[PDB]
């Protein structure tokens, strides 16, 4: 089998991405955040506390025939960016462009974090990184490619994010038409639960390239890319007026700039990530400083190609035996 879905951003800056999901019996279809970052496939519901929910579309298990309680389990995640979420955990059939897995773990918020709350266009989150993260407790559940994989034609999925722009989330296919020259495949540990791998190095602009290993996450749950201080701190440099702001919490440039490119390594392929790709607008409403799309990853703990990076490539994730991540320009 192979599924197939249209992935769209939530706002003029690409803060995040929104595909349709199908859930239960009629299908109820939710708008959900596919986030390479984590494991668990949860939604706004008709549980969720009420003035919790402001404009989200609702997941109501009591309408869906194939809806069971998965008894006595419970679940509850905290993210990078301090947003939370926690509830009660159903079983339903679950579909994503054409492809469908019976018996998913749906897990049904009874409380969201004000940053859910806040934003109407996203209804929930399904996990792409790997099931040990998953947070349901005491029996932890799998996520929907986990479930899916054995079915597949090949045991993969694609996320070909787009730039002010839709894109695609293919599984169980690689689209030989969607990218550009070959794709690079590079290793992959899953020790701490992501698609972790190691960047062989970055260039900045029409500069030369700096070999060094940059071990990272490839997570499309994130919007911007963090790197390390020093690579950070070399970007800026090139852009005048540029500086990192603790009172914005982190690079601003002034709008009036031009951006140079990013380039980031894999293996010996490169991939290029526009300027423009990097401006994330004015810091409030009107103002002339901006929000820079490439930030320090200090204090994190990690590195995060998140959505700035991947937007720029045709990605592949590589669910074999031995996972392997794969890049392609396009």
């Amino acid at each position: 089998s192979t599924g197939s879905a249209t992935t769209t951003p939530i706002d003029s800056l690409d803060d995040a991405y929104i595909t349709p999901v199908q859930i239960g019996t009629p299908a109820q279809t939710l708008n959900l955040d596919f986030d390479t970052g984590s494991s668990d496939l949860w939604v706004f519901s008709s549980e969720t506390t009420a003035s919790e929910v402001d404009g989200q579309t609702i997941y109501t298990p009591s309408k869906s025939t194939t809806a069971k309680l998965l008894s006595g389990a419970t679940w509850s995640i905290s993210y990078g960016d301090g947003s939370s979420s926690s509830g009660d955990v159903y079983t339903d059939t679950v579909s994503v462009g054409g492809l469908t897995v019976t018996g998913q773990a749906v897990e049904s918020a009874k409380k969201v974090s004000s940053s859910f709350t806040e934003d109407s266009t996203i209804d929930g989150l399904l996990g792409l990184a790997f099931s040990t993260l998953n947070t349901v407790s005491p029996t932890q559940q799998k996520t929907f490619f986990d479930n899916a994989k054995a079915s597949l034609d090949s045991p993969v999925f694609t996320a070909d994010l787009g730039y002010h722009a839709p894109g695609t989330y293919n599984f169980g296919f690689i689209d030989t038409t969607a990218y550009t020259g070959s794709i690079t495949y590079t290793a992959v540990s899953t020790k701490q639960g992501f698609w972790e791998w190691t960047s062989t190095g970055y260039a900045v602009g029409s500069g030369t390239f700096k070999s060094t290993s940059i071990d990272g996450i490839a997570d499309t749950g994130t919007t911007l890319l963090y790197l390390p201080a020093t690579v950070v701190s070399a970007y800026w440099a090139q852009v005048s007026g540029a500086k990192s702001s603790s009172s914005v919490g982190g690079y601003v440039f002034p709008c009036s700039a031009t951006l140079p490119s990013f380039t980031f390594g894999v293996g010996s392929a490169r991939i290029v990530i526009p300027g423009d790709y990097i401006d994330f607008g004015p810091i409030s409403t009107g103002s002339s400083s901006c929000f820079g799309g490439i930030q320090s990853s200090a204090g994190i703990g990690i590195n995060i190609f998140g959505d700035v990076a991947l937007k720029a490539a045709f990605v592949v994730f590589n669910g074999a035996t031995t996972p392997t991540l794969g890049f392609a320009s396009k």
